[PDB]
């Protein structure tokens, strides 16, 4: 046990193939430090009096929590000091953050410092989501640099603060899971080249929105409960934190859904720092991610805080739902 | 911050009122040690290779996981060395465990060493549930000592290994939450005299069993989705771990349900170490816990592993469901 | 590894022999909590900005450090809430602290909340020392209750914050070492019935006081450096923290000395909370502890802060020094 | 507290000045991981059963301890995976270790995986020492690459596992101290541009070697005990672990000595991984390090395990001893 395969070694030994400037490793290294700090505070939030609100409303509705601010500050700071980023997009910040010339790098990072706001106080799993882009312009860095389709992602993933803290990282060639060892403070590889099952047996959605669901979603759920071929009905799971439900979908298979509805044409989840990163992870794992009409990763954003419906998980499950939408179109 | 209000001080300063032998404090102290050990292993289960099965089937169906065995061993051992117990009942053990004469105490403890088996590998919140009884007999200790109705509980609660580890403890006069501070290894009081809201806005149940639900449950869910008075529909949440869903119900209010169905006359959850402890906590917090026809705490068990349907949470929500059952009776 | 032999179990399973009120276990339990808190802060004192002075001078000369105050507060508080003490004596407090009637127990505790003041800022090992007496009076508790000879100790020991944190505990039948496992926050038994070697090969004293040493000490040191029988000279060690040097003497054997000198008739170390506890530990381990003229444990104190010369360690080494004193008398 | 100034940021933001390949940061990053792992095991060595011998004798006399092997393995592995080293020299390895072509970097690292062997079992402070050189040759990497005078060091320091774990790092422009925060597993800057006092009041040496000391050392010690100008005698301190005694000398000032003697012409401490790193740190802090006749950093080694006498600390103290040697020459 004297040869620790940390996330840093893995990535460094990864980018070795395509010998680069090595700033991706600097970036992920910095992010890991922020995630460990968030994890430490979360595991003892009540003792630190970190539950409750901070007294503010972000770019859209959400009532800002104390952990939102703390985690947001930690991420912004480590990313800047990494000398690997130039444009930062955060759920908590109205406008994109342009990194000062002195600490600029070539990457653009979109992130949700803390996902699962509604589950903080009840101690349910929460997390951090991020998507990383390569600046594809010569002009001065600006918000436009973050308005790229998810297909242009070079790296994406999330930190899940669940029963254990896990950092799930996806890059061009695959998905790997690294678990944080609290004792030495290192993320250690525990799952290599993760692939999602072709078909699962769990569906995840907030059925409290039944009244607003479109005919397609309605039909699909009914089918999951009453299989036309007498097969066993799917089990239902909905933790309430996107990071938790998506991670379960990844390792157990099945489908996760936050579709558009009669009151929300574009669903709720944010495209830049919620939908695209998860869609990217899902596809590198052999899964699918759709709005119900088009691939999430192919949407070209016009607003860093725009929303997007999302249906992701096992290919056969997502495809089954797609056929329903096509049928009702 | 030099006056730590630990669970031990709290209880000790509690039992002071009714000056006893002090073995309840010894018992809870021992249990806290087991819970801290479980929490430590869980937060790093993958690194310790604790995911997966152990190769056995407990008293009923459940496929035994590695953490089931580890947690079960830890609990049995600390309880025995506490010199405060005489009869132990565990989900993992076919028959009751009689404590050797040398280490016998007056309490009977029923527990689920690790609840949320299906959510272990996906890193979703899991926990430990326990119920404590006072031996009300003169005969040699036996399994019969554990066959008491939940109303005879003198203490009950659970350890939740969620975003933070919390030990929720209920006794005759109330419910208190203690959070584990990983740094010093002490459970610290963070929530005093917890009370559940009279009415919530979240319903929690596995709707994958829609085909097997009785008319009452079916009507209630439909009502939560389509309120007859145009009020906002309830939100849906179902983590999949009883300890996680019940804790959210406690702090946020609402209702949790694992009713009987066409294939399970007595539901799934176990009365002794799952239903009664949660029912007890719920009632000391001002909530209700019913099978749909009778109070869970009033059932007189005949099998230490018998099952019982359970509906618990905010009084007004549970009562609303009860009226439906009565209506359909 | 599911049967943790903690200090609590050990003691509880110890006092079982002479079934008592069990408050000694409550007392040691409380003390363990304070020691874990001190250990946590010490391992990260610089990050917490706990180095430096607090701006005060205790009962005698010593310039009060920030950790002196923090550790003192923690110990006082846990001891009071233990319901096992009535009179407290601390190096940091001018007068004895009488516990309020409501939380009174039968034990008297003398302690040095933090020993090794001069080694704090250089990160050298430091610790906590304590001696416990049974109140042998009917009168209201007072300072006089702490003025008992060390031979009346019922328990004594120290917490060493060295490369690892160790709690060394001595009672009527022996000495045992318990190491703090930072991960679960429990002191675990690692050394049972510790006994010191009859003769060692290390001498420990501050030779910077050569000019003030009496003829006996001078002769002994010279003999350690130039053995009259051509044996190998003893090695010298002097960490500067009594707890560190005494612990090394215990496990490696040898001698530790802080004798009286031409400017300090009664040495420097305090009898109540430094000399007696270490003398007690030393004797229960088969060692000796003398002033050079009389056994430390036999001195009847008249001042809770009085000083006493001390020579302790392997019997043959201490006896050799005693013969020198007798020779020069 | 959301802007953590870690060792990594510091160094990275340091090497920024002289924009390099950045592999020094990779190297220090890797080393930090090994040091955290060693620190974790040390703080709980007894519980892990890591005390005792491994059953082997290194390059010279020393009886190999279990922690020697563990720490040695950890350091070798992290250094290799860093892609920043080509030649490794370890106290535990008879010959230099040549890094495989695939993972070669430009630095040569000499280190003592665990210093203070004799103080392990008594829980006294121990540590890790390292010195880093830049390969100044075109030939294939070999042992000769490590045979450079200490003046060619580009970085050196040590990890002290004392009351707190501290990583002291010296480079061309100065010395900085970083303390390990066990909670998040990051070394945090706590002391910037450290400078040693010009004159101290503590002398540190094993006086058990009085019989073998040369006239100069003998005279100096006598002078420290009996000041010719009636000034206060110096205090004596000798922990027994070079890393602990040197760190105290650095922060408190004074002198540390392990001179040659009648039986050891070149002292005991090893030049490559003990003397040079400490001499380098000492000089960057404004101190001195001599054999008594020549500067340690100017010695050109001929054996990777050769020994060297060493006298270091406050300039005025070291100079005073030098004048004595010159006087006796
Ligand atoms: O309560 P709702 O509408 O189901 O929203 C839950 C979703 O919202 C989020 O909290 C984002 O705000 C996701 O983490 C989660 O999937
Ligand atoms: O998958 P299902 O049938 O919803 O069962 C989930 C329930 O089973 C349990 O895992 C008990 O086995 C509970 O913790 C949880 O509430
Ligand atoms: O610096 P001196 O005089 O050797 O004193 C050291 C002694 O003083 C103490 O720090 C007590 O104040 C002991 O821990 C230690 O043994
Ligand atoms: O016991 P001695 O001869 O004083 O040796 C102590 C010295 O040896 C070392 O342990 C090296 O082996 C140093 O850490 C320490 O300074
Ligand atoms: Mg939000
Ligand atoms: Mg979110
Ligand atoms: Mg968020
Ligand atoms: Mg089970
Ligand atoms: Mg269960
Ligand atoms: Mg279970
Ligand atoms: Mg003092
Ligand atoms: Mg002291
Ligand atoms: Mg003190
Ligand atoms: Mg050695
Ligand atoms: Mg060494
Ligand atoms: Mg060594």
């Amino acid at each position: 046990d004297t040869n620790i395969v940390t996330l840093t070694r893995f990535v460094m030994e990864e980018g070795r193939k395509a010998r680069g400037t090595g700033e991706m490793t600097q970036l992920l290294n910095s992010l890991c430090t922020a995630v460990k700090a968030i994890s430490t505070a979360v595991r003892k939030a009540g003792i630190l009096h970190l539950y409750g609100i901070a007294g503010s409303t972000n770019v859209t509705g959400d009532q800002v929590k104390k952990l939102d601010v703390l985690s947001n500050d930690l991420v912004i700071n480590v990313l800047k000091s990494s000398f690997a980023t130039c444009v930062l997009v955060s759920e908590e910040d109205k406008n994109a953050i342009i990194v000062e010339p002195e600490k600029r790098g070539k990457y653009v990072v979109c992130f949700d410092p803390l996902d699962g706001s509604s589950n903080i106080d009840c101690l349910v799993s929460i997390g951090t989501i991020f998507g990383i882009y390569r600046k594809n312009s010569t002009d001065e860095p600006s918000e436009k640099d973050a308005l790229q389709p998810g297909r242009n992602l070079v790296a994406a993933g999330y930190a899940l603060y669940g029963s254990a803290t896990m950092l799930v990282l996806a890059m061009v060639n695959g998905v790997n899971c690294f678990m944080l060892d609290p004792a030495i403070g290192e993320f250690i590889l525990v799952d290599r080249d993760v692939k999602i099952k072709k078909k699962g047996s769990i569906y995840s959605i907030n059925e409290g929105y039944a009244k607003e669901f479109d005919p397609a979603i309605t039909e699909y759920i009914q089918r999951k409960k009453f299989p036309p071929d007498n097969s066993a009905p799917y089990g239902a799971r909905y933790v309430g934190s996107m990071v938790a439900d998506v991670h379960r979908t990844l390792v157990y298979g099945g489908i996760f859904m936050y579709p558009a509805n009669k009151k929300s044409p574009k669903g709720k989840l944010r495209l830049l720092y919620e939908c695209n990163p998860m869609a990217y992870v899902m596809e590198k794992a052999g899964g699918l991610a759709t709005t119900g009409k088009e691939a999430v990763l192919d949407i070209v954003p016009t607003d860093i805080h725009q929303r997007a419906p999302i249906i992701l998980g096992s290919p056969e499950d997502v495809t089954e739902l797609l056929e329903i939408y096509q049928k009702h179109a």
